[PDB]
């Protein structure tokens, strides 16, 4: 037969290993010739594998690159203007190895000099502690912050609003060196010369900074750089912990407020400002000369037309561009997509086609702000909004070898639970056990016994435009470690190679195979199930949890809720209604005359448009491209999903607002929008007439 | 059989006459008890007629009413503060007759006194003439303007931006008294004591001023009045031409610039400012005391469930609220809807159901800014956007007895042409001829021989939210006179009665019957045709005409187009592509395996979503609720549709902009948005995979 099992069995660990090797021999930086050539290779191979059509979609978008003849670096400078210490101009390359040196993409140019302030992880609460409790002023200071806990662009935005004139980011061994494991090349730890590259823009979903709302095509009109979206106003640069030790060792001023501010280096972790008495006249000086330039990028888009519902799209997408070799990020995911394409193409050659159309994407410029996925979705938004069933992401397949990590819409919970019960666990000690069994044991749900944890979708990857802008049901799955938002030690460093993976992560490629089964199996069921595999009742369950949670946040302020008559009754009413209507729709879905394709499709359309109904066409406050009312990327950490974001942000730090009447008025406004949207979504599941 | 003919034959002129009499015996002002009672009557009758469900949908929205104990009026005041002339406190009621006196809905309160300036129709070009050519300054003046040519709210906005401190609107016999016909009650002309009521808000599609974007339900959070949408900042009041003569007769200052500024009254039509020497110390003083108040309104929503595609909605809607008796506006339309409901209910009782669901609406508060239709569409937007096939409006069926007047999307051109060829003409001298024949003869297309004129949709009625906000294919048809935007003489006056219609417009109710056939026939074909009756090729034809037209406007400025490299090539490319793709889609639509319901539906979905594809989720500049890129209400006249509005507005008066580089940059931006949107819409008609 040609069923899911036939699909799954075709997938081979050996093939994933060969593709991973093939994709990781040279760098594939966005906008470079090497990445265009890999695009053309993937396009050819997907054609050979059996897809009906495979095209390149290109765009001209703002990218950022160091100046090859004018390198970026940081100095300690003495009173006479002598640079007495300089940070590294490049990471020591690994054994046997156009490697872009470490930099912060989209940093403006500058050579600011000044006194350092150490700001821990540069989180909102870290800046609250500094400014409110310690009374330390960052204005005109250079801030130094350790990577970890939140997206780096949130750190830079926080530093800018605190008045900093520059930001230095570094990797502390506390966050990036696991006890008892060796530094690369002899283990998976970050060496002291290692550095994490990364974008520091805060685009809030806009895509190419120059063309928000519209694809960056040949005739696009572009904002002038001065009006560009999300560009930092202060220079930024990343360094390793050997270099950080040199900058931090002389720090004076106030001691760290407590131990959660101290990393693992042999330094006091004094907050500053500036250096201890003897060195009080030395300053820190950044030299940043990178340039932003409009550059062509290329997405590969493959189509396998559906036999019955060709106008319904199930999309599997992940990026192809890497900072350097991309041994984990993204090629461990791209190799998995490649093998999934190969397997579906093998069925197709034997005469099978999926029920619905499957689209496969190799996105470009993910590392520069999700630019390739976003521009393509801007170009195709009408098709996606009326035809998009689901989006399954496929960045790094492994970031560890402990257990599965799934983040997805509630609509896909049942699908994921069911599929993982049918798959074998790759884990040591769980042989002959299901993946559901090993996953639930290793990553228990905080709410339910005998259920695994599944997290919310925020941003930090290519699903963002599909889920947060367009309201297409989305999910992702990967293998992870036992530091959730911080990354594995070699993240975005030159050391992230094929050898790292083959030696230290997944020598048998069994975790890669397990992830290929989860991702491919989801795409299979979405594209082939007669009734779409979504359970609206799972949304009802989480909506009640989110409503209890936001209510509980508000109830920290009982006096104000009394004064301003702040009621959550409308929201709990809407949640109750959703729960009632979803229960009845599910009954009908099980009852409906199963011989009737129009009833089936009406019902499939109700299922497909349910995620769509949580979209507000006006967007969230000051974030027009985040339009989902139930989830958004956290305003404090793009990598984290936040629930009832519009109410959450209205409540955040509200006791500090100068006009409480206005602030609480806006809380009430957001409760109204949320209740209304929950009820309207419920009403899409009512009988249609 | 139960075919269109059975439907059409059931419709009776006699029934339309009886309902019209029934709906016009007492006033039905929005927000009053009499209008709630009529809502309940219609709800009961539609149930009796056979509809599956008939519900009231209510909302609490901002309305406006004179103060019953503190009447509005205007004075001429002498130097001592004596009011030597007062305008009327009410219109003399007609023979044999809670009549709200004449007022301008949403006028703020005030008692401004000052010198008059006469501004003709208060159009943009009239204010250009005053300020730029005549060098007359309206700042701190009271402006007096004749009704006609453009929506009254555009006049008030224009007066406000010119610095006026009040506006007096009046009906000139030039525009409202047809030569050779008697004043009411002895003919259809406006008597000198007659006055036209009407809303003067400029909401740009927002609906209830207090709740833009969300329905005005029980738990709605409301803007404070100071942040309300579209509220005028200066008092406004309407008067008849007896009263206007008294205000205009003493006018001094500059003479009218030319004859197009002179109406038909025996006065010089001097522009002012102020009165001629002898009366130079007399001023004009307004007294406006109306109040805005949140008030409950009621829509009646009837459903006739479709037999095959119940999740596809064809909507026939028109309003029920009137200023006074509503003998033409809206009851000549509401009586027609009532008879259409009755006819469809008669088929339904004999076992027939339409293929798709038909929804019937009796909207409330149209006269206060399209509030009932708009709030309902805000509440139901997700259902409408994913399921809405078409909207056919049904305000006044007759505004004359000369010929048909149709305004609609290009998608409905072929439907209208075909249907009118099948209908008998009611016209004198065209007996035994088709309606298409009499219409084409009396209202020839400016472009094509042997084709009738069909106009563009702007605003000025309840289709606005469906077409301009949501992108649902819409149309309207009525009988009209041989003054297009000015209204028939008795418009919004107490004299608009059942007797006006029965005596002077349509004694046999044959024009009403013809309109019932057009509106009902359209709904029939939309709700019952196996393939939706839309022709995408008709859109391709008009897009080329609109592109030629906007290009021709730009080419008034060749030097600037050279300097700023302003090219329309992308737009003509997109138009060419649309034309090519639509031609191929139409071939497939005629070719497709007609046994395949999924191919049919994919194709019906392509047809239904084509209007939807012209919607831009970011809206037009500073008008977020006008989202259609091909059409919008003119920024100078809400009643007029404008094509390529975003480019048109970018070009308008551009030679007066202080920063030409910026102004032309915005023209280029709008060309990019238009080209992109035309191409994206074209791509929805490509093969789906
Ligand atoms: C969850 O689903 C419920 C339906 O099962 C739905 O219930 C509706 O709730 C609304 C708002 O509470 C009810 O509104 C009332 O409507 C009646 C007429 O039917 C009005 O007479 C009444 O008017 C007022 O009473 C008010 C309250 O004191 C007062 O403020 C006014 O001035 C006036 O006197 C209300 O407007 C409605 O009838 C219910 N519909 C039903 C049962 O069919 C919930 O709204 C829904 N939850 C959400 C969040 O949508
Ligand atoms: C109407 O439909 C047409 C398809 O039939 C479609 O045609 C496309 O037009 C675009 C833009 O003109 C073409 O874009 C070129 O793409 C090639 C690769 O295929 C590029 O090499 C080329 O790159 C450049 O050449 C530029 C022009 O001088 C230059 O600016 C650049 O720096 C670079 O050298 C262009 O990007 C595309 O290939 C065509 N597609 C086809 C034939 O399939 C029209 O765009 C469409 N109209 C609209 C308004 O969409
Ligand atoms: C990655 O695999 C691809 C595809 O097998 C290799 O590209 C092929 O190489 C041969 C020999 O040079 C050429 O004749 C073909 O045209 C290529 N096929 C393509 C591009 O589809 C490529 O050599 C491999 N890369 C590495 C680093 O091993
Ligand atoms: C840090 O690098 C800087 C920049 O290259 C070095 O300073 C330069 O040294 C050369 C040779 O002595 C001078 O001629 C340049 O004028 C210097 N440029 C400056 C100061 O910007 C500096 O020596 C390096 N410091 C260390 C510790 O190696
Ligand atoms: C997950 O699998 C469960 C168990 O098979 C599915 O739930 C069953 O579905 C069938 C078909 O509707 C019903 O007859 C059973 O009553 C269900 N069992 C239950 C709810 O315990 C469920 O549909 C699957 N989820 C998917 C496919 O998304
Ligand atoms: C308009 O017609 C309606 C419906 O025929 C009339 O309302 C009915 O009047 C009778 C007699 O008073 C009542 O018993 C019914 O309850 C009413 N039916 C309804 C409300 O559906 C109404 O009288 C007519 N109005 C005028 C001005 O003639
Ligand atoms: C226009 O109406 C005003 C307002 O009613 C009249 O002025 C009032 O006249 C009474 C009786 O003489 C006075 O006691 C009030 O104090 C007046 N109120 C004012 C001036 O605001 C006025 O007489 C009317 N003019 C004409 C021509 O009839
Ligand atoms: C208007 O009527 C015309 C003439 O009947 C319809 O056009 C015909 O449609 C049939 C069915 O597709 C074709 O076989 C003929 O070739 C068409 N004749 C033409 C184009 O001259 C047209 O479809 C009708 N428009 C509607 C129903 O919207
Ligand atoms: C890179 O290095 C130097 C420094 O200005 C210069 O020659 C060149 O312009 C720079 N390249 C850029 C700005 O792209
Ligand atoms: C921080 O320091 C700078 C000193 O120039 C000042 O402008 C800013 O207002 C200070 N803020 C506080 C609260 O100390
Ligand atoms: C892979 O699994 C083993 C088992 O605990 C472990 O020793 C090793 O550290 C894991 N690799 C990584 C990179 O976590
Ligand atoms: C109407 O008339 C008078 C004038 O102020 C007053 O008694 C009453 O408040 C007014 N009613 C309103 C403002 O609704
Ligand atoms: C119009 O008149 C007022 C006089 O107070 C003035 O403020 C305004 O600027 C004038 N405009 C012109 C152009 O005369
Ligand atoms: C109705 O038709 C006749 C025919 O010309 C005309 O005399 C009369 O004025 C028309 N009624 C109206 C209101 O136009
Ligand atoms: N996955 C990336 C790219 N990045 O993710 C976003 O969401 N924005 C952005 O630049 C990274 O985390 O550095
Ligand atoms: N049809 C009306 C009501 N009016 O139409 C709008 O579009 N806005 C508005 O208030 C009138 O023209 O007075
Ligand atoms: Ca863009
Ligand atoms: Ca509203
Ligand atoms: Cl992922
Ligand atoms: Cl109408
Ligand atoms: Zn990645
Ligand atoms: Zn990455
Ligand atoms: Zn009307
Ligand atoms: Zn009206």
């Amino acid at each position: 037969k040609h069923n899911m099992k036939a699909f799954l069995d075709e997938l081979k660990a050996e093939n994933i290993k060969k593709f991973l090797y093939n994709f990781t021999q040279i760098p594939h930086l966005a906008g470079t010739e090497q990445n265009f050539q890999l695009a053309k290779q993937i396009q050819s191979q997907w054609k050979e594998f059996g897809l009906d059509s495979v095209e390149l979609a290109h765009y001209d978008v703002l990218l950022s690159y160091p100046n090859k003849t004018h390198p970026n670096y940081i100095s300690i400078i003495n009173e006479d203007g002598n640079e007495i210490f300089n940070t590294s101009l490049f990471e020591p390359p690994p054994p046997g190895y156009d490697i872009v040196p470490p930099f912060s993409a989209f940093s403006p140019q500058g050579m600011p000099e000044g006194d350092l302030v150490y700001v821990n992880y540069a989180r909102t609460e870290d800046f609250f502690k500094l400014e409110r409790d310690m009374k330390i002023n960052c204005s005109g200071k250079i801030v130094i912050a350790r990577y970890g806990k939140v997206f780096r662009g949130n750190k830079v935005k926080n530093a800018q609003l605190a008045g900093a004139k520059g930001v230095i980011l570094y990797s502390d061994p506390a966050d990036y060196f696991a006890p008892g494991v060796k530094s690369y090349p002899d283990g998976w730890n970050l060496p002291g010369g290692g550095v994490q590259r990364g974008n520091i823009l805060n685009l809030n979903g806009a895509g190419d900074p120059l063309t928000p709302g519209y694809p960056a095509n040949e005739y696009a009109y572009r904002r002038g750089i001065a009006e560009a979206v999300g560009l930092p106003s202060i220079p930024v640069h990343p360094i390793g912990y050997y270099d950080a030790q040199k900058l931090l060792e002389k720090m004076g001023g106030s001691a760290p407020p407590d131990s959660s501010w101290r990393g693992s280096l042999k330094v006091p972790y004094n907050v500053g400002p500036g250096f201890t008495g003897n060195f009080s006249t030395q300053k820190v000086k950044m030299h940043i000369h990178s340039t932003n330039e409009v550059t062509r990028i290329y997405n590969v888009i493959g189509t396998l037309r559906g036999a019955v519902e060709p106008d319904r799209y199930v999309i599997l997408g992940g990026h192809r561009d890497s900072w350097v070799f991309g041994g984990i990020d993204p090629q461990s995911g791209a190799a998995v997509v490649h093998e999934i394409v190969r397997s579906f193409g093998t069925l197709k050659k034997e005469g099978w086609r999926p029920r619905r159309t499957i689209l496969f994407a190799s996105w470009d410029a993910e590392e520069f702000g999700l630019l390739g996925s976003t521009e393509w979705a801007e170009e195709n938004s009408r098709l996606l909004q009326e035809r998009g069933v689901a989006y399954i992401n496929a960045d790094s397949s492994i970031e560890g070898n402990y257990t599965l990590r799934v983040d997805c819409t509630p609509l896909m919970y049942s699908l994921v639970h069911n599929l993982t019960k049918e798959l074998k666990s790759p884990d040591e000690g769980f042989e002959g056990k299901s993946l559901y069994e090993s996953w639930t044991k290793k990553s228990p749900s905080p709410e339910f016994s005998g259920m695994p944890r599944i997290s919310k979708l925020g941003s930090g990857n290519d699903f963002e435009v599909f889920f947060q802008r367009l309201g297409i049901a989305s999910g992702r799955a990967r293998y992870t470690k036992n530091n959730k938002f911080s990354g594995y030690p070699l993240y975005h460093s030159v050391y992230e190679t094929y050898e790292l993976v083959e030696k230290f992560y997944d020598p048998m490629f069994k975790y890669h195979l397990t992830v290929a089964q989860v991702r491919g199996g989801m795409v299979f069921e979405l594209a082939n199930s007669i009734v779409l595999p979504f359970d609206c009742r799972d949304y009802a369950v989480v909506l009640r949890k989110y409503a209890d949670k936001i209510y509980s946040i508000s109830m920290k302020h009982p006096q104000e809720m009394k004064t301003y008559s702040v009621s959550f009754d409308s929201l709990f009413s809407a949640v109750k209604n959703f729960t009632e209507i979803a229960s009845k729709f599910s009954e009908r879905l099980q009852d409906f005359d199963k011989s009737n394709p129009i009833v089936l499709r009406m019902m499939n359309d109700q299922l497909m448009f349910l995620e769509r109904a949580f979209i507000d066409p006006l967007g969230l406050p000051d974030r027009p491209f985040y339009r989902h009312v139930i989830y958004a990327p956290s305003s404090h950490n793009k990598y984290a999903g936040e629930s009832f974001p519009g109410i959450y942000d209205a409540l955040f730090d509200i006791e500090s607002k100068v006009d409480p009447s206005k602030a609480w008025g806006e809380v009430k406004r957001q409760i109204y929008v949320a209740a209304f949207t929950v009820q309207a979504a419920a009403e899409t599941l009512s009988e249609v007439a």
